[PDB]
């Protein structure tokens, strides 16, 4: 179960580069350089890596300082042919951010969220980002007057239409993913699933340039189906990049390694990326628990894709297997694919086997038969099969 | 604290008219007569009243008892001034809905599941009724496998784009809402959240016609902030009915009556409606506990009315108040609402107040005020103000 | 993965006989004959089955009709080799209970149940059985004013102590285990886990004779780690009996087969139960879902078995690789299990290696290499070694 | 609303001095001086102030700068007739305590943990400390194989008998407060509820020194009904000491000031303990929103006080109301307290009005009247009674 740079397997360079802080906690680990973690994620088989601006150029650098950083860093992927696919700017770190970046109640602090985020866009696309992502974690309230959230959607459209207006006059190829979060730092996050994400960017400006970058962890947080939810992405056409990781159900976010947290989910997600063709990054947004040292990062690291091409592997197993396909039949999803009414409105209406005629306790009766199915599902999953 | 029928409070006839039977018991309760719900209702001050046709017209009658049926209900309404602005398809009672009605495996009972609907469309639009509610409560799976979501999503756009043409060709005025539930009875439901709905309407081939009905409970199943998600919702807007009720917490449905569960979230709620003028029915989806007699169901019927008109008092002497409009100056929701950028792109991009000569360390240093202000909200609240 | 009688697999009446009547929904199945329900378990490999009183006579029935329905039900036991391992008691269903049976406010109706329970005890033994569960499913509250949690207590204490005095007066050879639960059908249910219920046996009068039924979905709706809650009741040596069945999170009671929700709690939990040598029966409180005829009942039914086989077969795999126990020292496992400080207090005081000169940042430095231990654990799971 | 001393308000030096650093954010206020917190909320009208070891003594710091931060200390105490009525271990900051304190998989680590404990014990005496506090936040697991909980539990077992072996030798007048949290920041902890935790106490050598230290957010991240677990441990006699915050739902422990989050669970909670007479520290372990400057860390900080000061005196308001006694007595809340068979065992089994010729369907139609004595509960509540 080797990963190659053909899995296009990403990293976050503050995934194997957390230090341990946590709320109740200081730092386990030291810092990790970027071009350490460019060098040991290349031996590891990975595709590439990805980053915030404060993660590669110290915040408050130079702009000689900042051109020093980005050279070194830019050795690097040309030593190991590793990819930068997708970047995204740090507007939650800094006090300054508090009450958020692009709806922060301040003027002048959202002006200046969205100066940070246009120069890092310059940026990600000197280094070949197709994918510029935002999170916006401290964009919400703890309380019910902080944040008229009507006001505070007018701000986010206008911050987004803002960056697609730049985009697309600078003529660059990148394309804006929201990434949901429910809550956590804040009492609750603005645009918090999926779904409020993917409403939202149909009232922007130009909807054809954003789509949603769901993390496992993070629709978990709010107990919600994440095979589902990337389904409802997927059929929008807007899956444009994938958080990966592991979450033991509805408390803070564990950023677990991917296979870790609910193993079903995971199974589920692997299945439906592989069926529908996703051809993305599978980017791990996870964090070793800062019980490890080094060693326990890189082998955390490694057990991310080693846990995807495990899941890839059963799951192609299950689609392939004879009695799979037919148990699938028995539980009628060929018919789930076929039009309720293609012959139309006037005939679905003039159709007594449809409803005056229709053998309501004939079709009672029939058996889904999907505990079948699941547990051939299980048995593949197991390897009992 | 006196409802009248302009407070525009509605019931449905399955709230008041629950027997009491939940997955572990006997109803505790006898059923009752639509006709005497009307006048009861009536009689403690309500608007109107809502329906699901199994409710109105026992599941199985012929034509003639169905007419009889509306007849006598028809009568209580002339004889009461009782409108009926909402009504709604049972499509999950009956055992042939097991496996969903829009989206049933089974494409013969999506075909039954749309007559069912459409019959009772047109009953509707007779009663007068002007929203027409879909919740799709069997629309989803307990297992990975049984439920293909794109191929449901396909299923389910189906069967609102012709519920759309059906409505359009026979001249209605009539409009739907979409009501999410993220789970029970189903283990996931489809479009679990007023985000997920409102995403999913976009797809519709006439999107004016559908906006969302959410209900306080099923997005505090989430563990979501119910009034940022009708903020949403009214934002988009979409906001065509809304069920009021009580939850406490991550649990099944509780359907408690309105001001019970989360006190300050109702309050919240109750502001923001009232301020952004909604002006659709306050309809109450809840359940009088099965501990309580029928002195106990109207009770607990005028304690949702009640808590309202409360809750609107409160949130409207919060609103009032001079110290209260001070501290949302102090807190800045003046500035929240005025654009970040009206002087443009390039004006942003050329102005080194925004970024080369910004104070972040000054900026950072200013308070948000946020405690003393919602410790005023809580003041109001309880009526130490 | 053949189960035998050997392999103590036990399931209630109420599980494959379950008709699918949900708060939404009729019931999907026709009821099955106990007898038949005995005949089909014995067949799959079961060892025996448990039931409520009101399972096995329905309420009401006359002392004849009573002796008629044991005869038969016996007769079947005969017939097939199948034990009765446990017993208990329906104070849940009828519509007296709606208060709670033993904490009811009304005083005779807490008479009534204890009748009722004693009743059903000495039947309980005429059968053979062990363990007799309680599980108080309506002893609670939705509103905080309607039960005083103190005197209710009270009453349930009065009520354990009554049973107890009965069964050692009569010398019955015969124990008690309470069932937790937090919240269902109530708002919310009094000793709503494994550790509260634990703690209130401590107050008892003979807390030898009562210990716990944890299930495994009840725990995990409270987001709880089941394997810890178990490890604490065998630590107290008070796991009298388990209820195994699946749950995806918190949210409505699913009572999934065993295996599904969450897979690794599930692993962890059958090496728990192995490796300290449970002895008990493995009880399956679960509900075929209603989507299911009765071929998928009995499918259901023999993947509980199946999914505790597979997972005993690769949680013994686990223990047994040396490479595991090999990463369980470089864990220091072995060193949790000695004393921390068997030279005693004093020594402890006298020790300067324990704090004067203890190298803190040597020993901060160590990692656990827990990831790693974890990565073996999901290789062994998924037959990846 | 005004407090004073004599209300026995308390605050922790964590509290009003947490700098605001988060899981994603550096801290937005500067470190507050002990001394100058202790002045400030004695103007505010505390009762006393309680301290982690490094709160008071920076890790690391020489006897000779212990003495000189003790004394100071002490001297501002002296100033303004602050009490420290309770103290406690920081056992979850430092690096070596990454994987616990006193179940840490490493010998050494629990060693030094105990006596990093038993040096602040002895501060805490001379201080004047009646509790002294464990909140084992480390000792938990992300992963199943890295803690064998029975192992864990007798490693815990161990340094709480060794500490009580420690106050008795020492004659020290001081009792132990174990305070339970489910999770965060270890995946799950250790006794992680108030019922785990009373159930722990009863297995240790001298149970009587040990209570309970609950805190309103933590049984609310499990989503429990925490005035009914307050009910429990008052009922065993174990409520040592108490936590007051607000936390809204199953998310990140938000520490919310006392009187957010649940509203009406905090109304129930303030009734609860006024009525049983609780006589301990009122204690808020709560943290200002790092929003706040220190004006807000102020303004918060008193309106816990005052927010528990309205809830008293609207509880004291509903049980006197001569209308609240009546329903009281309608719901039969009197009968509750009353002994369901004080005439014994053979008494209850000869009473044929108990079983034989109970009338099972009148008692089933009483209704419980809990609705109307909610609603005059959240009329008290509100000031509309
Ligand atoms: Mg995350
Ligand atoms: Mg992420
Ligand atoms: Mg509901
Ligand atoms: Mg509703
Ligand atoms: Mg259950
Ligand atoms: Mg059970
Ligand atoms: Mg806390
Ligand atoms: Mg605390």
């Amino acid at each position: 179960y080797q990963p190659t740079p053909e899995d296009r397997f990403t990293f976050g360079l503050w995934t194997v580069g957390w230090q341990g802080r946590d709320p109740f906690g200081d730092a386990t680990r030291r810092a990790l350089d970027p071009v350490e973690s460019v060098r040991r994620l290349a031996e590891l088989g990975a595709h590439g890596v990805t980053f915030h601006d404060d993660d590669l150029i110290p915040f408050g650098s130079s702009d000689s300082e900042r051109e020093e950083h980005v050279k070194r860093f830019r050795q690097a992927l040309d030593d190991t042919g590793m990819k930068v696919p997708m970047a995204t700017t740090n507007l939650f770190t800094h006090p300054v951010f508090k009450d958020g970046g692009f709806t922060a109640n301040d003027r002048d602090v959202r002006r200046y969220a969205l100066r940070k985020t246009i120069r890092n866009i310059d940026l990600a696309v000197e280094l070949g980002a197709e994918t510029y992502v935002a999170w916006g974690g401290r964009e919400g309230a703890e309380s019910g007057g902080a944040k008229d959230v009507r006001d505070a959607l007018d701000r986010m459209k206008e911050a987004f239409d803002l960056l697609g207006e730049y985009v697309t006059s600078q003529g660059y190829d990148i394309r804006f993913a929201i990434e949901p979060k429910p809550n956590e730092p804040r009492g609750d996050i603005l645009l918090p699933t999926v779904g409020h994400a993917l409403a939202f960017i149909e009232r922007l400006e130009r909807p054809e340039l954003y789509g949603v970058n769901p993390e496992v962890g993070h629709e978990q947080m709010a107990g919600l189906n994440f095979p589902h939810g990337i389904a409802q992405a997927l059929w929008a056409g807007k899956l444009f990049h994938i958080d990966l990781n592991g979450q033991n159900g509805i408390k803070y976010d564990q950023d677990l390694r991917f296979g870790a947290g609910d193993l079903r989910a995971a199974f589920w997600l692997v299945d439906l990326l592989e069926s529908a063709g996703y051809s993305g990054p599978r980017h791990f947004d996870f964090k070793p628990p800062r019980t490890e040292d080094f060693d326990g990062v890189w082998a955390s690291a490694a057990g991310c894709m080693r846990n995807y091409l495990i899941l890839k592997e059963r799951a192609a197993a299950f689609r392939a297997d004879p009695e799979v396909q037919e148990a699938l039949r028995a539980s009628r999803l060929d018919e789930l694919a076929r039009p309720t009414a293609a012959d139309g409105l006037q005939a679905l209406l003039d159709d007594r086997s449809a409803f005056e005629e229709f053998d309501v306790d004939a079709a009672a009766a029939r058996g889904m038969a999907f505990e079948r199915l699941d547990q051939l599902a299980m048995d593949h999953l197991l390897g009992a099969r």
